[PDB]
């Protein structure tokens, strides 16, 4: 006869490990690729030439 | 021949001032005009002489 895994069972505990959940969090693809302009408020005017000299 | 107004509108930016905004004004008057009681409780009784002899 021999003390079993099963038999010793309560004696053992499970762990935990975050593997395979997310290291960092993500961002807009258009943020991190297209410029980016901090507003002040809701609405602004951005002027762009339409004809020229 | 000329450029405009109309023309350069788009780097034309409107100003903001304060000069005729004003706060509501505090009317009220009968709490510095007449006796004032600090009540304690919900109720006041005021005993008064009904009639006499």
């Amino acid at each position: 006869a021999d003390t079993n895994r099963t038999d010793a069972a309560a004696l053992i505990q499970e762990a935990y490990s975050d593997v395979f959940l997310d290291s960092v969090s993500e961002t807009a693809k258009v943020i991190g690729t297209f410029p980016v302009y901090n507003m002040g408020t809701k609405t602004t005017n951005l002027p762009v030439l339409s004809t020229f000299p």
